């Protein structure tokens, strides 16, 4: 179903003007870009309208969290027009709003081949529904304003394409209100489609889920629809404490517990069971006395337990061992979470050890797909984003879709 979807290479757009949306969340230091990754990314849509004859191509994006107030100074996308034009090699129309007669007008009938970026969607409330006002109150959008707010959108362009699926599990305006014949998913949201359609559909087996992160309440549904898709399942992280708590009963200090997750885990071990997935847990771990970069270290093992007033803030060798077998017999692998805390050189070792697995596995032919957030950040800070198969670029939206959930921005595309 997911491969059911309508994608930019099987669109006309030839002399089309196209509304195009798409990820330019760029991380900025005050008034200048930290990273550019998210706009060097959507080139490939841009340059196959503008190749392919587009008569122009609207972009439009949103940018930090105004909350739907306009705030220029703060969350304003013109530094992103000035990073596009070095980027496309081509001269960039930038507007002061998104929505509204002058804007409608700048885009009617724009100089062939043109590149217009509009201003941060999220200046208006009409674009995520609810917003804050400067009182710091919470407001509800007006239905007659989102009404007009779509229909203005709306005529910004003759088809729509989608190319942000970070945003695709939101519906927002521009993910599902954008009233045009065909709405196509981009270059983008075509890599993510395909993948993930091969993580819920059509899996290669072994299928491996590599599951990582703090919590585990907010996760239940995850590891539940994993469940039901994978042979096997590495539980690492603050998470494994939950779990070696529980079955064996062993002493964890101030490692992460989570309370409401540590009543659901036998179940979850039951299910696994049923379904003949195996699941691997770590053996071992590296110590932290506090929890900072800085802090004294430590190891420890399941049998010896964790002293009090210390914490696993990561696997240790035996547990990379296991792990790295798990890797070895798999043919497709799903992973979500860090298997520690790799924000910290001390305590990121288990997952460069995983990553290092990981990467070798997809040379011999294995498909390797990292959602987005944490996982996807370890990617850019060890250069392997190019070493596996799929780095997803949405977090949340990847996650949702994992626990089998219809995104309404994927759902809004078009068929076949
Ligand atoms: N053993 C551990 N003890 C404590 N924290 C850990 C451990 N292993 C990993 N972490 C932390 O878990 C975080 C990732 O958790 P998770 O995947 O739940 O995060 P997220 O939902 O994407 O974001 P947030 O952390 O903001 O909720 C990382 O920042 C990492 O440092
Ligand atoms: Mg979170």
């Amino acid at each position: 179903s997911l491969s059911n979807k309508l994608t930019l290479d099987k669109l006309d757009v030839k002399g089309k003007r196209v509304v195009m949306r798409v990820d330019f969340n760029v991380p900025m230091k005050n008034n200048q870009i930290t990273n550019n990754q998210r706009i060097k990314a959507a080139i490939p849509s841009i340059k196959f309208c503008l190749d392919n004859g587009a008569k122009s191509v609207v972009l439009m994006s949103h940018l930090g969290r105004p909350d739907g107030i306009p705030m220029p100074d703060k969350y304003s996308l013109e530094p992103v027009a000035v990073e596009l034009k070095s980027l496309l090699g081509k001269d960039v129309l930038f507007l002061k709003d998104c929505v509204g007669p002058e804007v409608e007008k700048a885009c009617a009938d724009p100089a062939a081949g043109s590149v217009i970026l509009l201003e941060n969607l999220r200046f208006h409330v009409e674009e995520e529904g609810k917003g804050k006002d400067a009182s710091g109150s919470k407001v509800k959008a007006d239905p007659a304003k989102i009404e007009a707010f779509r229909a203005s959108l709306s005529k910004l362009g003759d088809v729509y394409v989608n190319d942000a699926f970070g945003t695709a599990h939101r519906a927002h305006s521009s993910m599902v209100g954008v009233n045009l014949p065909k709405k196509a998913g981009g270059f983008l949201m075509k890599k993510e489609l395909n993948y993930f359609a091969k993580a819920l559909e059509s899996p290669e087996r072994p299928f491996l889920a590599i599951l990582g992160g703090a919590k585990v309440a907010d996760k239940i549904q995850l590891i539940n629809n994993m469940l039901d898709k994978v042979n096997e399942m590495i539980i690492g992280g603050g998470m494994a404490f939950t779990f070696l708590k529980v079955l064996n009963n062993m002493e964890i200090g101030t490692s992460l517990f989570d309370e409401e997750g540590s009543k659901i885990v036998k179940d979850l071990m039951s299910k696994a069971e049923k379904n003949g997935v195996k699941i691997t847990l770590p053996v071992d771990f590296v110590t932290a006395d506090k929890f900072d970069e800085n802090a004294k270290t430590g190891q420890a093992t399941v049998a010896s337990g964790i002293p009090a007033g210390w914490m696993g803030l990561d696997c240790g060798p035996e547990s990379s061992k296991k792990y790295s077998e798990a890797v070895a017999r798999a043919k497709q692998i799903v992973w979500n979470g860090p298997v520690g805390v790799f924000e910290w050189e001390a305590f990121a070792q288990g997952t460069k050890a995983l990553m290092d697995e990981v990467v070798k596995a997809t040379s011999r032919g294995c498909i390797t797909i990292i959602g987005g957030g944490d996982t996807a950040t370890c990617c850019a800070k060890w250069n392997t984003e190019d070493k596996v198969s799929h780095v997803s670029t949405g977090g949340g939206a990847s996650l949702e879709l994992l626990e089998g959930k219809v995104l309404p921005g994927v759902d809004a595309l078009s068929n076949v």
